[PDB]
């Protein structure tokens, strides 16, 4: 039983119909919201208290968890938790969500230290999304991101998409109609490639990955081949400053962008939630120190604004019943 009013009580299981994510209703839905940093590395920023603020005062839709396989503390590496001790914390966070009905990308963060080739994690992914998709299943408000970002002159989309036919099928024996995103070649950016040859299966959106310091009108442009091409996009995540995440804030290009987005009713989650002291970060530091979890940074500033605009989709209604 979802809360009255919120996103998942509103939209219900989301689908996929062409290149449009749509609602239980099937209405169009562009969702808005946050990703976490590093789990094991800011664990004190995600608790029931944060995303309770995150929704109730930033008016998130929906919350990315990023899972790290690699660096300090990352899932592949008994550094913080153990494996399975990981899924339950995992699990946690999922709920939480679901008691404050908001969506939530459980996304296997892969990235450095030679992940970029997600196929290189497959010894763990597989265990992971086999028992993520059954435990799960039943969860109406779930996402599924199979590999953040693929990266490499070595990765191509062949690669990312041999990694896919792998995993999607262990997903799909547990879950059958969960929404599948999958990331794409040179950290998320050559959707258009994917375009070329995408995936076989239902209920699949794309990944696309942008920082408005780094990113103008090409990747725009290579996001529009794609979409021409019938893939649905998915903004994981997207950062206001260039793609390290530090330095300055280029609000004017991320304006262009959120323009973009919004006329193409794409969803966007931004990096990141947390108080490390980098410009991308939405909290100034040390707010995991005092729990004040609107004391927001520049760019937390900004994206609390974007947040609080009119909500980009429309109820499927039947409110005199509990959803």
């Amino acid at each position: 039983t979802y809360p009255e009013g919120s996103p998942v009580y509103h939209n219900g299981k989301l689908s996929v119909q062409g290149t449009q994510m749509v609602s239980e209703c099937g209405k169009p839905v562009q969702l808005r919201g946050m990703s976490s940093h590093g789990l094991a590395w800011f664990p004190k920023c995600y608790t029931e208290a944060s995303l309770t603020a995150l929704v109730k005062d930033w008016n998130i839709d929906i919350f990315r968890l990023a899972i790290y396989t690699h660096e300090w503390g990352g899932y592949t590496t008994n550094q913080w938790k153990s494996k399975d001790d990981y899924n339950a914390y995992i699990d946690n966070m999922v709920d939480i969500c679901a008691k404050l009905g908001i969506y939530c990308i459980i996304d296997w963060h892969v990235l450095n230290d030679g992940s970029g080739d997600p196929n290189y994690t497959l010894d763990d992914a597989i265990p992971f999304w086999d028992y993520m998709s059954a435990k799960h299943k039943d969860d109406k408000h779930v996402l599924y991101e199979i590999c953040n970002e693929p990266n490499g002159f070595d990765v191509k989309w062949a690669d990312v998409k041999e990694y896919a036919e792998a995993v999607i099928p262990v997903i799909r024996k547990n879950d059958p109609d969960k929404i599948i995103i999958c990331g794409t070649p040179t950290w998320s950016q050559d959707v258009d490639l994917a375009a070329q040859d995408p995936l076989s299966y239902d209920n699949v959106m794309y990944t696309l990955h942008f920082y408005s310091g780094t990113h103008t009108q090409y990747l725009r442009d290579k996001a529009q081949v794609a979409i021409n091409k019938g893939l649905a996009l998915f903004v994981t995540e997207f950062g206001t400053t260039q793609a390290s995440g530090d330095g300055g804030v280029y609000f004017d290009e991320c304006n262009t962008w959120m323009d973009w987005m919004d006329a193409r009713k794409i969803s966007w989650v931004n990096w990141s939630f947390a108080d490390k002291p980098e410009s991308s970060a939405a909290l100034k530091p040390g707010a995991s120190n005092s729990g004040d979890w609107n004391m927001v940074s520049e760019s937390g500033q900004y994206i609390k604004r974007k947040l609080s605009q009119p909500k980009s989709y429309e109820s499927c209604g039947g409110h005199h019943h509990h959803h």
